[PDB]
């Protein structure tokens, strides 16, 4: 109810689930840079649909041109900032999502891979850009999975948070991701919640530290199927809210979606109706996948521009748009 948005993808392309980002394969979803009209996409999603925030996936490698640290490469950053500027210019809040699966080329941050410091550095720099700007929302890490020790991971996340506040980003939300691809279904049961509950700002508060969760509507939670089989209320959003409420904490669903078909319009509308009903514990949903996915993409949300007139995919206009 506070936020509803869509992921504008492209800078994440050739990012693998193992933290390897073929930083050649990055493809900015902006007219210029020879990609789709991501800016226009966002004008439309706000002005006509009532969307509010956009999530802008990008890889560590792109930000730094291949290095695990925080030395931001200016030419690449110029590209990525233009998208963030388009998101802000559209009137919305923007999640800056480092799309690395808690890894850097095969190896896990804090646990085999780059150190918590290598990582913290990164976020200091990102935060230093953008510190004053309160419409930014820092997404620490996208979809950690098969991590062996969650408390060490929560330590890595502490390190980022602390980096972020110390660069002056005092007013922003920071999203905190846990294990199993931050599945919302296992977020409490696997220890992600209790570990991440310990993460605090420098002054000792949890103000503006929101859990980051993801949930798809297909049998295997992959978001690779067109057809949908559930609304995740019974097994995910209900238990989650109970837990979230009694602990005085909030979560944010930064990835979800489904195919542009009947079964999904019924089941997604159910999930979104429930999520609004629990607006105290859930800050919002963000739908996975506009930007520069081709039309036949199974989870597609890219609208169409006909001489100024935009047209949404089925699922956005039937279910995901606040204006419906
Ligand atoms: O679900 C989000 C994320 O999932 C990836 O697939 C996982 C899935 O999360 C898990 O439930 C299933 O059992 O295994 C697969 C991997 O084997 C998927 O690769 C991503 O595209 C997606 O963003």
């Amino acid at each position: 109810l506070q936020f509803a948005g869509v992921n504008i993808a492209g800078f994440d392309f050739g990012c693998g689930s193992d933290g390897t980002c073929n930083a050649s394969g990055a493809w900015p979803p902006l007219t210029q840079y020879y990609g789709a009209d991501g800016a226009g996409q966002m004008k439309h999603f706000v002005d006509d649909d009532g969307f509010n925030v956009f999530r802008l996936p990008v890889g560590w490698q792109f930000i730094t041109d291949g290095v695990a640290g925080g030395d931001i490469d200016e030419d690449n950053w110029a590209e990525y900032d233009a998208l963030v500027q388009a998101c802000l210019d559209a009137g919305a809040s923007c999640i800056v999502d480092v799309h690395n699966y808690a890894r850097f080329n095969g190896e896990i941050i804090g646990q085999g891979g780059p150190t918590n410091q290598d990582f913290a550095a990164l976020w200091s720099s990102i935060a230093a850009k953008y510190a004053d700007n309160d419409k930014i929302i820092f997404g620490v890490m996208n979809e950690p999975h098969d991590v062996p020790d969650i408390n060490l991971w929560a330590d890595s996340v502490q390190a980022a948070v602390t980096a972020i506040r110390q660069a002056g980003a005092t007013s922003q939300i920071i999203l905190l991701p846990g294990n199993n691809w931050t599945s919302a279904e296992t977020f409490v049961s696997n220890g992600s919640a209790d570990a991440l509950k310990k993460v605090t700002n420098p002054d000792g508060s949890v103000t503006n530290l929101i859990f980051d969760v993801h949930k798809y509507l297909d049998s295997d939670n992959s978001g690779t199927h067109e057809e949908c089989t559930t609304n995740n209320i019974d097994n995910a959003w209900a238990p989650l809210a109970e837990w979230l409420r009694c602990n005085g904490r909030q979560a944010f669903n930064t990835e979800t979606g489904g195919g542009n078909v009947a079964s999904c319009e019924t089941f997604m509308c159910q999930q979104v109706a429930y999520q609004n009903a629990n607006s105290d514990v859930f800050l919002g949903y963000v739908g996975w996948a506009a930007g520069n996915f081709y039309q036949g993409y199974v989870l597609g949300e890219v609208p169409t521009d006909t001489n100024g007139v935009w047209t949404d995919t089925a699922l956005v206009s039937a279910c995901l748009a606040p204006n419906a």
